């Protein structure tokens, strides 16, 4: 009823879209993973009569049902997505967009990682992202490549037009107290590159992480506090 949504509110399987901006929408879905449930975001950002997808909704069955949520919410066409990094929650649902007529697009690093894990592969590579600091237009975002983090491919995402920050998860919502799911993260770069994407969006207003609730700057602070304390 317009508070965003948490996992014990949306059921594995169905999709819940949530207003973030003029134009901009995340969107969240949940999984299981190892015997435990879990929520995860992407992003939805409005392209003029189209619209430009960030990450899948974790599932090929998930991703149907966020197509048609798109459908009965915004309805405009999904064209063109990214993946910001080869994890399941990222790249799971690829093929149902591919099938769906949506580009799919990822970093050569992505594609090269989920194509050696065993996870489907986005069409399309991105390339100007393999040094951190790197940034490119795609669309109505910058795609940014802060360094390695969560995972050494990981992207962040901004949308100028609303002052949007999408983390992926590179970012911690403000109530973690961990740093998540570290089998494929750089602990000692994770601040390095947190404090890259600090410098390079000032003026970001929301900030979205991978996994739970959107905030302000904060949550850059957070994940940095969270993430070196993890490693110490
Ligand atoms: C899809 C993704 N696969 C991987 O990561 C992965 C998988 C395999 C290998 C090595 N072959 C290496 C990495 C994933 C799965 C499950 C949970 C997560 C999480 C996550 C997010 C938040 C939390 C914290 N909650 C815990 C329970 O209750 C309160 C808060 N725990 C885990 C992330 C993420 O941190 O991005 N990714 C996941
Ligand atoms: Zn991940
Ligand atoms: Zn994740």
């Amino acid at each position: 009823s317009g508070e965003y949504p948490t996992v014990n509110e949306i059921p594995v399987g169905e999709v819940r879209l949530y207003q973030i901006a003029d134009g901009v929408w995340s969107h969240i879905a949940t999984q299981s993973f190892d015997g435990a449930v879990y929520p995860s975001n992407g992003l939805i950002v409005r392209d003029g009569d189209e619209l430009l997808l960030i990450d899948t909704a974790w599932g090929a069955k998930n991703t149907a049902a966020l197509l048609a949520e798109i459908e009965k919410q915004i309805g405009l066409p999904v064209t063109r997505a990214v993946s910001t990094h080869f994890h399941d929650d990222r790249v799971g649902g690829v093929d149902v967009l591919r099938a769906a007529g949506v580009a799919t697009y990822a970093s050569p690093s992505t594609r090269r990682l989920a194509e050696a894990e065993g996870n489907e592969i986005p069409t399309h590579s991105l390339e100007g992202l393999s040094s951190s600091g790197d940034a490119v237009r795609f669309g109505p975002v910058e795609l940014f490549y802060p360094g390695a983090a969560h995972s050494t491919d990981n992207l962040v995402v901004y949308v100028p037009s609303a002052n949007v920050l999408y983390g992926g998860c590179a970012v911690h919502e403000l109530s973690s107290t961990s740093a998540g799911n570290v089998a494929d993260a750089d602990l000692a770069e994770w601040p390095t590159s947190v404090e890259r994407i600090q410098k390079h969006y000032p003026e970001a207003e929301v900030v979205i992480p991978g996994h739970g609730l959107p905030g302000g700057l904060d949550l850059l602070q957070h994940t940095a506090n969270v993430v070196k304390a993890h490693k110490n």
